[PDB]
């Protein structure tokens, strides 16, 4: 029962930026979660437990005090964060958990944490149900995951799952809930946790989980395989498209057939052998490597077998699934609020149903567009703060800015600089839907200050543009 | 862990007949389920996993290929089907499961299959909760069932439940889900599975589970018992009504009191002793027998004790709960679409709420009418394909046809023959609600072909009427 | 498996009083639950299983008969009732359960009873999840509770939870259900059960669970503590308010800081040490005592440490959460229906959402008002049975009566006596919202009988006012 | 008067767009129609869409007489009916059409709405007159809003002025929890355009609308920057339909100053009547297809004039499929069809504009046809078979090329697969996917698949 004492309750006050009004914050709100001692003065929890934190406190069993904690480091896409606690009273007699190996299906598992239904610690018990590449909902990434049938409830997030030997086999973090389903809950495996910790130890920071920038197609059809010159004994997946900002774009080509990755053969359905008689998606081979590592990729190209050693990097979306450790960027000229499109921005503008209610143009780029350069951003006029200077333009909302005075717009900083250094008589913004916005350059800039005052906006731009 | 490899994933493409437009099919749709090796080149799954199959494929652990399978035999009311697989690659190294005995309450149980929440195999664990006669939802019959508290999810259908010795104690098949309930899931017991397999082995086909064609009333009231001449030491159930198409109608009478079945005494509440200190509904004694078997029934009739040996048969509903291995029958004359009323037909015409939205006349027969002869059917005008020939009759929908030219209508084939061989000047259909439909016989038949063309109907009738 | 036979099925027909029309009953309705043998011809079940009983029957395993039972005694706030059964046939071969000690977290637990999904006994299994002071929903009180992750379903109420040694560790009684949660179910601990049984044995009746009549405030802020003269080493909770009808009101004062209870130190968050390294709310120390016991309370008052021995009593709400073993009181004069405000009354008048739809005046007293004297009641005009005698007063509903002919109204009996002995020409009722109702005393009383006849009301008042 | 207004009974049998080889279930509706002379009844096109039978009943006669649809204009929501029986026409007196009314003119609506079986009259005033979206037709034409109650069943009946002349056809409403008495009437000007068109050409030739997208020029800096004088006004051309004649002479960022000598304001409006303005589309709509118009534009300080021939608007993704069943063809279980609004609605429900694939909606809202008769071709679904193993999950995905050749429309694709001599059929699909089939074995596999799904033919007759 000594294992329970390593598990602490997390109290978090969150203050999120208003993506729709990026100069200000949303209303404070509180949540609770769990965390556990992993050694060397560190607690592990889920990143989603402490997102946009303005205060984090922890409470250990047997002690009534809630101690101030700080977020040491976070990994948004693997949904892990480490906490530090200054108070030496908190750490007295601490006994950290040890991490165990990946479990086998049907292994007994217990989940320990602070879910709804009470204030004190709670234990639930079940078995390991399923292990495969899993969609991390909050992290928006695909990593190894352990499904279990021990009940996971709100508040369990960040607490450990234990094997019957008292070793931590991972972190309870998410559930699949519907009116049709029962006891489908997920755990971040120790292999993923170890990856994160090793990463942080080596680099003094989080460097992510690599994922090769390719889209692919299964090759289950025999005519398809034959037509591309595959022999009866060959299997693999066809490259659809390659991220321009990935180093494999310099050596791989569309319609290449990927035969293997680090000498492991990829099946026509994109799976590779996994442990004891199972098959798993090939992405697992990539995500277990570190950014900066290299991997040997074998392809078939015009019936010729080619091998390339490719450096692995994180995935950069044109429309980021998250914007962490920074307020959303914006700048304002003549009442026009320019900002960038991110998933949180879309969710703010169009609610939880943003995937169906957002403008099709924006959604099209969210699901299908690849960044053509690093640091490329989708820039839009968010809204127009209505004044006399912007007459006739008042109804413009969430429309992409494609060019400024003939020059293509690559990102927000690029655009902000262009309006800054503009000496022409007119500022000409080419917008989506073949629209043009034109302002007299001199009177445009003069009009900004009064508009900010009206809307109680303390600054014309985010600090990163100052 | 070798037991897992006997459990395969089922992929099914279903194409259901349109009961509302019986000349055509509904749109293709796919589902997935589970199945397992039981020996001799056979897989067992649920019948509901492969209903209206146009293609079935299976996938074994460790192999990426999906192999074509065929439905060998199905038992609709016990919800079991057997599959065959031609590919010898699929069967290589196969190790079939062995069936265990009926378990006891609190026995550990594990469920293995392919539920939602992932693509690979999943295991859940719990205990045997309850064993009694259970309503098989898809099969619409009452057979022994095992309730368990191991989580069963969509996709688990057709997979095995195991005892702690690795024997299969049955097939995971259905759940009781409401906002109020948790972990109420059911398993088809090995006794039912064995009945099905023995049946198929003996007869080369499925012959069903017998159920005596009697409705009965409990005799819990002492005045009731006394008034019917029961002695203080006698107990049993009163016969309300007997199916005319059952052989016990020739020897049993309404108001008989059934005292015993195969020497087993029936209590006033219709229960008999079951295993260790429990009581179960008497139907269990009947359903464990095979169709064609005989049973000794003892009754009290006017204070006289009588015994009859009665041959057991399946139950035939006037309005069938299922129509399997055949398209729904129909024929058309002069735009009138004649078909028969089945549960799938009612569900098609009036949705999932057919029990409350269907015409009361039709519902009355669904819940309460007994077939007066074998092969009797409830025939209706489904709809009228509007043309000049059927002027004034256009609004007729789902109305029973009771007679044709003075002769009673017994079933669809009977009616189809009567319109065929009709040489009278007029065809006179007596319909429900005391209506009469009259058509000139000659011009009625001539008008059919054009109407079929308009509605793109390839044939005037189903093949079974050709 | 012999333990199962001590667990019986409960069938209850309830007939509840109509709180909105207190002269009559609501419609009969039935429920089912569970109960178990605890020795000496007694069965234990939940009080909520037999609330407003007009008939209770039980059925033991293996026997088809349902035997008439009677409620021996009930404890509404701990949700326990004991049943007796006259029939000696029921008790033949009975083997009662033994009560075990409070379990530890992660201890295996099995729940046995008669939930939905079948008619026979069902077992579910899980672990002890959490132990702390718990809100008893039906009982509306705060007592020790055991949370478990074995599934509890409707019908389980009143059945035992067992440890792995076959001892009863408590009574399955309630769940926390939401679309977000799974397997949060609660058990009345053996310590609470033992309290109830000991209580009934000693006193021949139920005397409740004491709870000191104080409201308190946490003292987590250091400036707060310092400002009230607490030393750095002192901790406790501040008294906000004291129930006038509690004997600690004679010795404790608002703004006192409670330092300890029976020598157990109370933390700034109101918790005390509990078992192995845990902390629990201090109310647990009080509720484990019996009414009539005394407790030593130490307080800080103006930097002086004072100790008082205080007699403990049950909590009496102005607006009772329950009214048990008696029809709701009422009396009628001139069509005016006078009654008292209780939680069931509010629920009847304003449905399940009574906490948000009831008049704010009434709700204000429900959440915040303390009784100023014992037997004080909130009296209202429920409604006005419209006649000529009460012209102009017809729209009065649920309005508090504060005085009668200048005299304050303390409760319903007090008011009933005052209208009875009124010899003045007028009866003057002062109502809430500064309204006055005046009737001619003589013609008011004469008018009652006809009004009762119109509404088929057999009597002008409840028997307790006769 | 009342006896010229008749009740319409229609049995509809719509094609199943999701399963284009067959029809949906019969359903019935009722509406209204009126005698306009020469053995003709006028009603709404939506009253008789996909008709398998139409009957009419005149007031005081119990018989329901068979009618036939002579001609329909889907986008203006008008249809004409004929009735063979002489008994139906006994003592008939057709209605006369009146001139466009003015705001506040009294109006009566006559027809056969819900709430009873016989004729019903409602009364109100003319509320508002402006270019209006015809919901069923999906075009923008002049509409009269009125405050006389219009209910289901009124469709196709006349609205009358107080002189008993028909001022239009009651056809649609704006209903929400928030609104009351917002009903619309197809004006006599639109009706006359339809009747004149049908009389001239023996068929419906539509309402012209020029293929230009434009931007308002309300901003002074915008106007000044493009070299507009302080007195000049107009609209800026955003984009021009490649399949429109004006794509040859007009250019993006031209500023349209006038149409037929009529000056266009910065908000795209022109003088209308009685002190009101109206969208310039009205000037175009009142002309006939084949007519020309004089367009004056400003381009690089220079004022240019062009005589532009006018035509109907043709969307890449059509709002309606009329005069034919939806086109399709099948090879090896692959069902190919075209994307239309009715297809999207059938596939994704009434909320298709939010639930359909973002790729498809993108083209629905924003894409212009690049060539005449261009269509968006998709694989609708794959009828599962051995021949199409691995491709079963393909749904609603655009076909962009066949054996290296661009797919223009369904007929084009059908002809390419028909005449394919190559060993393989290689389809480039959206999302950078490729589907490949052996040419010989794919074609052989078709017939048996049809049999399984009870499909009478591999392709629609138009292919």
């Amino acid at each position: 029962a000594s294992f329970l004492n390593a598990v602490v309750k997390v109290y978090c006050t969150h203050t999120a930026p208003d993506y729709s009004l990026p100069w200000q914050k949303q209303r404070q709100f509180t949540s609770t979660g769990s965390a556990f001692m992993i050694g060397d003065g560190k607690l592990l929890t889920n990143a989603h437990c402490v997102e946009h934190d303005t205060q984090v406190k922890v409470k250990r069993r047997g002690d009534d005090r809630k101690y101030v904690a700080k977020v040491l480091v976070r990994g948004v896409d693997c949904d892990i964060a480490l906490l530090s606690v200054e108070s030496e009273d908190f750490w007295k007699g601490a006994e950290p958990l040890r991490l165990g190996h990946l479990p086998r299906l049907q292994d007994s598992v217990t989940v320990v944490g602070y879910p709804l239904g009470g204030d004190t610690i709670s234990v639930t018990k079940g078995v390991v149900s399923r292990i495969e590449v899993t969609s991390y909902a909050h992290g928006s990434s695909d990593l190894l995951g352990i499904q279990i049938d021990a009940a996971i409830n709100p508040g369990n997030s960040g607490g450990p799952a234990f094997n019957d030997q008292g070793e931590c086999i991972g972190v309870a973090f998410q559930v699949y809930r519907s009116e049709e389903t029962e006891n489908i809950g997920y755990v971040i495996p120790t292999t993923v946790v170890s990856h994160f910790l090793t990463d942080y130890e080596r680099n003094g920071k989080y460097t992510g989980f690599p994922v090769l920038g390719i889209e692919w197609q299964k090759m289950e059809n025999p005519d398809l395989r034959k037509s591309m010159g595959m022999e009866s004994h060959q299997k693999g997946v066809r490259i659809r498209r390659i991220e321009p900002t990935a180093p494999e774009s310099q050596v791989l080509k569309p319609s290449d057939i990927i035969l293997s990755f680090d000498g492991v053969n990829i099946a026509n359905d994109g799976t590779v052998p996994f442990r004891h008689g199972e098959r798993i998606g090939f992405s697992y081979l990539i995500s277990q490597k570190y950014t900066g590592d290299s991997a040997l990729v074998k392809v078939l190209r015009n019936k010729e077998i080619l091998e390339f050693n490719i450096k692995l990097a994180i995935h950069k979306r044109l429309i980021p699934a998250h914007i962490s450790g920074k307020p959303p960027s914006y700048f304002i000229v003549a009442g026009f609020v320019f900002t960038t499109v991110s998933v949180p921005y879309l969710r703010s503008e169009y609610g939880k149903e943003y995937e169906f209610d957002a403008p099709v143009k924006l959604l099209e780029k969210h699901l299908h567009a690849m960044a053509q350069s690093v640091d490329e951003q989708l820039v839009v006029v968010s809204q127009v703060l209505v004044s006399d200077i912007n007459i006739g333009y008042e109804e413009i909302v969430n429309t992409q800015v494609v060019a400024f005075n003939g020059k293509p717009v690559k990102n927000l900083k690029g655009l902000a600089g262009m309006v800054e250094n503009c000496e022409d008589e007119y500022m000409k913004f080419n917008l989506d839907y073949d629209q043009i916005v034109v302002l007299d350059t001199k009177t445009a800039k003069e009009a900004t200050l009064d508009i900010l005052t009206t809307h109680c906006i303390p600054s014309a731009m985010s600090d990163d543009l100052k």
